[PDB]
């Protein structure tokens, strides 16, 4: 259903080409920033730009608006999934992954591990050396 996709995708475009030339510019990325209650400073608007302006004529078009909508989406998509297993394995969502935690889950897994196996597996995923995986520490685990 592309068209009623890209019939979500101009919704979100027009909100941002502010006089509907068909072209998103410093200034209308300025004025969507500042209705967000950040006023971000023309240096870092033109950054912003930059990273999606594909043919480096100074503004963003719908076609370069839509493809890097298209692999935001996917990123976000990628983000929840992780995030949403880390609160499976948090139990009691203090924000940190104890091996008590890891080890209960896994046995759930099918996997029954003595305590010296579990404290294996989060040391070699512990940065902040603190005994316990954090979301960062568990990202890295999990995409690397
Ligand atoms: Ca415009
Ligand atoms: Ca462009
Ligand atoms: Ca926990
Ligand atoms: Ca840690």
């Amino acid at each position: 259903l592309t068209e009623e996709q890209i019939a979500e995708f101009k919704e979100a475009f027009s909100l941002f080409d502010k006089d509907g030339d068909g072209t998103i510019t410093t200034k209308e990325l300025g004025t969507v920033m500042r209705s967000l209650g950040q006023n971000p400073t023309e240096a870092e608007l033109q950054d912003m730009i930059n990273e999606v302006d594909a043919d480096g004529n100074g503004t963003i078009d719908f076609p370069e608006f839509l493809t890097m909508m298209a692999r935001k989406m996917k990123d976000t998509d990628s983000e929840e999934e992780i995030r949403e297993a880390f609160r499976v394995f948090d139990k009691d969502g203090n924000g940190y992954i104890s091996a008590a935690e890891l080890r209960h889950v896994m046995t759930n897994l099918g996997e029954k591990l003595t305590d010296e196996e579990v404290d294996e597996m989060i040391r070699e995923a512990d940065i902040d050396g603190d005994g316990q995986v954090n979301y960062e520490e568990f990202v890295q685990m999990m995409t690397a």
